[PDB]
């Protein structure tokens, strides 16, 4: 009774995380009614030859091929299509072969060439071109070519089988890919735009947080939580940025999106967004140490690292508005040339000579801070740069 | 012919990287013919009922469950395992209770239980626990109900249909581990443990290249190279480590290794491995600016600074070769020791004053280098400590 109400507020919160889990479990059902419909009442005729011989794999490839994004099951899709198709051609070719040299030789034949494509096939998913984009497509290359040259059947029959296997792998794919594109669709490539809008409003949050709380009980663990919980989950993201832009690549032009989109740009600014999140990670560590400098040898440098801080707060802000309505933006170009005047008015402060009543080790930890500050604001001078060329490669409207 | 050179060569490095994939393509190969002369030439008797009705199932299932590791495949051949025999059992109620209703509901109602239990597994599919472990067991339920509810068989050949596919998933999941395990081995446990003892070699590669080449055509490219791709390989692979920790905990204790293994904790001193690389990175960019400082500037702090790389460098040999022989090592606490004793003398040397006489521009990046370096001495501290909590956990040898 007790693991029950943990499962069902587990599910509770899977639940309410995304609700389009909801809608695309039922989604998969749907699709599974749709196709074994299909096979069952036979709607415009009661075909015959290989239209209703097999319907169990129409149902096995439903349930396989279906995935969360469009992408995917598009992406499972094709590779599943073409691999059937190739694999059936050349299944029948070794049947006929295998057929034309003997009559005892020919069940050692067909398995020995089941062994050779086998090992040929095993080896070349080892490419990493291959291994990134059809790795399933080599699988059921495999597959199929095992199924139809160890079949028991002869020179008509195996013909029968290998169409009945195109066809049902064609009406299993394109059902699922109808439902995906036409019922509710998650695209890939919003889920990769908005993963990189939120990643920089979360370094934006971090910067204006920092240029407060530099300078000053369960309160001390719940702001623990909003600062390093952020931008850890930007650092944890590498992975998910790779494979939404796998899948996004998948997919065909949707609403604001274009035909050609450079999904590579973008995993291209989500690296430089993590290098952020490294001199980011550098800071907060020196935050939550316990040897802290008096609070006034931090006072007497307060003004240009909080114009500093801010200003680059700022830039990620307004990139991050520029991208969540996919416009082009000259906001960001302001705010980062607050941030050079900024250093510049510190590099004339600092040969001031103002620090020259300090300890040493107090001017270890301010020029660590100083250096992180200045390493995140020529950062911030890149990504928005890069976030330019994006927004000229797909297009954006010039509305701003 | 031209493309055809170029794809030979590729399999030619592919090949050349690791010869086990060659090893791994024919184990694959032998799996297929060896299932498929089993019930071809059906040895101890002509087997009817359910052994030989179904048998191009179990090369789908040979297909499919084969791995390069040996625990890829036996997660992938024990989750279609209980997922087949879950399913079947749910499959031949599900018959059953339909059956028991009526004679023209019977489509429908077995057509709506297929549905509910579809979207009831693909909900459960985006638990976090479910994914890490057992994702394909419940693509396999899915599978399974799905081909025993919606055949058109009835009350004696539905069970025979079960028991088929549950013997057919049996047989060509035992033939693939029994090759797996014992032809030629290929453990994930081995492959992360080597990998994080590769990762501890090239961090101490750049700590010792770092006392040297910090205060100096193609040669100039060459050490780029050599410095750069090294830590640079380090930081991409928290994906890899992840795969192979959750690979490595579904096999038998082989060899030196011991049933219970603790790869969470390897998986943890590979995260501090990461923050080293973090901050290996920052020195490595400030190393190739263009903004340098005068070598004299560097050289006064030459001597405690060249003292704290080699030693930290040292230690991370120590533990990689602790770790590659597998014993209990006490060099790593005198190389420690060094370090720290190194640190304090510099914490002595920088209340001398000798930094006085400098510009402070240079200053933020002599600064810099210095708390970079104590971060990396205090963290190869807390590697140290790790690495023996998990030297003491895998009951390493005592031997030293
Ligand atoms: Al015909
Ligand atoms: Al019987």
């Amino acid at each position: 009774m007790e693991k029950v109400r943990e499962i069902v507020r587990e599910g509770i919160r899977v639940g309410n995380e995304d609700p389009r889990r909801i809608i695309h479990a039922f989604k998969v059902g749907l699709a599974l009614v749709l196709v074994s419909s299909f096979y069952y009442y036979q709607p415009f005729g009661p075909f015959t030859d290989y239209f209703g011989i097999n319907a169990m794999w129409a149902v096995a490839t439903v349930v396989v091929v279906f995935e969360f994004s469009v992408g995917a099951t598009l992406g499972k899709g094709l590779n599943r299509g073409v691999a059937t198709l190739v694999a059936g051609g050349l299944g029948i070719g070794a049947h006929q072969l295998a057929r034309l040299s003997g009559a005892t030789v020919e069940p050692i034949l067909l398995v020995m060439l089941v062994f050779v494509q086998a090992a040929l096939s095993t080896f070349v998913r080892f490419f990493p071109w291959v291994k990134t984009k059809f790795d399933y497509g080599i699988l059921i290359f495999i597959l199929t070519f095992a199924l139809i040259s160890l079949s028991g059947f002869r020179d008509e029959e195996i013909m029968d089988l290998a169409e009945s296997r195109l066809s049902t792998v064609v009406i299993g794919g394109v059902s699922c890919i109808l439902i995906s594109i036409f019922v509710c669709p998650v695209w890939a490539g919003q889920d990769l735009h908005s993963l990189l809008a939120s990643n920089f409003d979360t370094l934006s949050h971090f910067l204006q947080d920092f240029g407060d709380e530099y300078f000053e009980d369960y309160k001390v663990v719940e702001k623990r939580k909003k600062n390093l919980e952020r931008y850890k989950s930007v650092l944890d993201s590498k992975s998910d940025e790779e494979a939404l832009a796998n899948y996004a690549e998948w997919e065909p032009p949707h609403g604001q999106f274009r035909f050609r989109h450079p999904w590579k740009q973008y995993v291209a600014v989500g690296a430089l967004l993590r290098q952020c999140a490294y001199r980011i990670d550098a800071l907060n560590s020196y935050i939550n140490s316990d040897f802290q400098i008096p609070v006034d040898i931090k006072k007497k440098l307060e003004t240009p690292l909080r114009r500093m801080s801010s200003e680059s707060g700022n830039s990620m802000k307004e990139m991050s508005i520029s991208l969540k309505q996919m416009i082009k933006s000259s906001s960001s170009d302001i705010h980062v040339s607050n941030s050079q005047a900024a250093c510049k008015s510190l590099s004339t402060l600092l040969k001031s000579g103002i620090l020259n009543d300090v300890e040493p080790l107090q001017m270890i930890s301010l020029m660590t801070t100083v250096s992180m500050l200045i390493d995140i604001v020529n950062l911030t001078e890149k990504i928005s740069e890069s976030v330019h060329e994006l927004a000229s490669a797909a297009r954006f409207k010039n509305k701003m």
